[PDB]
């Protein structure tokens, strides 16, 4: 269930290390709402580097730069750790069993 993008937290190597609190939530970019984990990643493809957007949280709105691409390189690196923050349950994974050939 996707439901929104949420901040982790913020490390430093990103223009929003002292521009956004890690905890908050991410109600939608500019022009296009982040809802999802996809659609967040759709906005993220069309944003450059250098490039600043407009980010409403339930903190408010505030603008963004993208990232500067630490260990990666890519287009608009937001530099926050972020996750749509799954709803908590317990929907397990039990062992099935492992087949083991015998040559």
């Amino acid at each position: 269930q996707p439901d929104g993008v949420q901040i982790d937290s913020v490390v430093p190597g990103s223009p929003a290390s002292k521009v956004l609190t890690p905890g908050l939530v991410i109600e939608s970019i500019n022009g296009m709402p982040t809802s999802n984990l996809t659609t967040y990643s759709a906005a993220l493809k069309t944003i450059s580097v250098g490039e600043v957007i407009n980010i409403t949280t339930d903190q408010g709105t505030f603008h963004l730069k993208t990232g500067r691409n630490p260990n990666n390189s890519s287009r608009a690196y937001m530099g926050i750790r972020t996750s749509n923050h799954l709803r908590v349950r317990d929907s397990v994974a039990s062992v099935l069993g492992d087949t083991l050939p015998f040559a």
